[PDB]
C-alpha cells in the first residue's frame, strides 16, 4: 500500500547490469571465472553507491559503514542473482546477457555451487517473492552481515530494527492472509548466508588451487 | 504460557559433562579429544530429544534424519552459547570444562571459539531467555535448509508451528518489543555460518 522505507529502497535500487562477455576467446572455466569476476567488481562499486541510499545508512560512521559492505557484499552479489532467476527456471540470470544452464556450469565446475543457488532460488518462488521484499531482506541482510569490528554497537542494532520494521510493515499491509510472512522471509536468510560464505570459500580454493 | 513451548522445555536434556579423562596432559590432542567425545555423546542425546519437537516424529525417518544430519551442528554449538551467557569471555562446554581465551588459543580452536563468543554477545545483549533458547533450537532444526528431503510440505508446516510458537511466545511475555521474535530469528544466520565454519574446520584436518 506505501512504505516509507520500501518505496525509497525500490528507488535506491541500481540499473541492470550487463555482463559484457569476449567473443574472441573459447567458452572455458576460466572464461566464466573471469566473466564473473569483474562482473562482481563492477557491481560492488555498484552497491556502494547504493548503500548511502539505504535510510539511516550514511548516518552509521564510515569506519562502520565499511564493516558492513565488508561483509555482507557477497551475499547482496548472491540474493541480487538469486531475484533475477525467480520468473526462470533450473538457470542463473547471473546477468541479462548472462544466463548458465546445468551444462554451462558444468564446464565452468561451478555445479555444486550454482546447485546451492537453484535451491535457495526454489524457496523464494515456492513463495512467490515479491520486488518490495528483495530490495528489503538485501538491506536487511547488509545491516545485518555481524562483522566483528564495529565500534558502536548501539548504532548498528537501530539500523537493524528500522529495515525490520519495514518488512514487518510492509508484509503487514499487503499479505494479511499470512500473519507470519514477514518472520518466514527472514529465516532464508540463514541460507543466504550459507551459500554465500560457500561462494567465498569456493573462490579461495580456486585462488589456492589455481 | 505457550503449549509448544512448555513442551520444548520440558523435553530439554539433562547436564552433561566432558570429562577431561584423567589420563593425557593438556595438548591441543587432549583438548580436541575431549571435544570430540563431549559432542558424541550429546548427538546421542539430540537425537533423543528432537523426538519430543511438536510434529517432529510424524515425518518420514529419511527426512528426520536429514534433517538432524544438517542441523546436529547449530543445535551443539546453540547450547554452550546458551550455556556461556552469564558469563565473560569464557566458553562452556560442559560444567566441567571452560576454555578461556588462551585454552582456546592452546586448540588452535582461537578463531572458531572467537567467533561462537560473538554469538553469544549479542544473545546476552537481548537477555536471552531459556525459553526463547529451547525454541530456536527447535527451529534451527527444521529450518536447516537440507537439500534432500522427499516432504517439504509437512517440513514446511513443522517450521510455520514453531514460528508461530516463539511470535506467540513474544506477543505475550514481551510486550515492550513488537519486533522482539523478529531479531531471534536474524541471529539465526550466524549460528548457521558459525556452526558451518565449525564444521568445516573438523573436516579440514588432514585433507587438501
Ligand atoms: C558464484 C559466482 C561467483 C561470483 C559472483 C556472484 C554473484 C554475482 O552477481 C556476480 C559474481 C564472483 C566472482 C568473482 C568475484 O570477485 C571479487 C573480487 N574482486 C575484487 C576481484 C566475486 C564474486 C564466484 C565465486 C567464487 C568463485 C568463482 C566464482
Ligand atoms: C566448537 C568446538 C567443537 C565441537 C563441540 C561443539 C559444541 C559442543 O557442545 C561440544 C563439542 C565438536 C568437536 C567434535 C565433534 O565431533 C563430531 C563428530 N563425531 C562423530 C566424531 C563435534 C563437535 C569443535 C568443532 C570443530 C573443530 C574442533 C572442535
Amino acid at each position: 500500500p506505501y512504505n516509507k522505507i520500501v518505496s525509497h529502497l525500490l528507488v535506491a535500487e541500481p540499473e541492470k547490469i550487463y555482463a559484457m562477455p569476449d567473443p574472441t576467446v573459447p567458452d572455458s572455466d576460466i572464461k566464466a571465472l573471469t566473466t564473473l569476476c569483474d562482473l562482481a567488481d563492477r557491481e560492488l562499486v555498484v552497491i556502494i553507491g547504493w548503500a548511502k541510499h539505504i535510510p539511516g545508512f550514511s548516518t552509521l560512521s564510515l569506519a562502520d559503514q565499511m564493516s558492513l559492505l565488508q561483509s555482507a557484499w557477497m551475499e547482496i552479489l548472491i540474493l541480487g542473482v538469486v531475484y533475477r532467476s525467480l520468473s526462470f527456471e533450473d538457470e542463473l540470470v547471473y546477468a541479462d546477457d548472462y544466463i548458465m544452464d546445468e551444462d554451462q556450469s558444468k564446464l565452468a565446475g561451478l555445479l555444486d555451487l550454482n546447485n546451492a543457488i537453484l535451491q535457495l532460488v526454489k524457496k523464494y518462488k515456492s513463495m512467490k517473492l515479491e520486488k518490495e521484499e528483495f530490495v528489503t531482506l538485501k538491506a536487511i541482510a547488509l545491516a545485518n552481515s555481524d562483522s566483528m569490528h564495529i565500534e558502536d554497537v548501539e548504532a548498528v542494532q537501530k539500523l537493524q530494527d528500522v529495515l525490520h520494521e519495514a518488512l514487518q510493515d510492509y508484509e503487514a499491509g499487503q499479505h494479511m492472509e499470512d500473519p507470519r510472512r514477514a518472520g518466514k522471509m527472514l529465516m532464508t536468510l540463514p541460507l543466504l548466508r550459507q551459500t554465500s560464505t560457500k561462494a567465498v570459500q569456493h573462490f579461495y580454493n580456486i585462488k589456492l588451487e589455481g
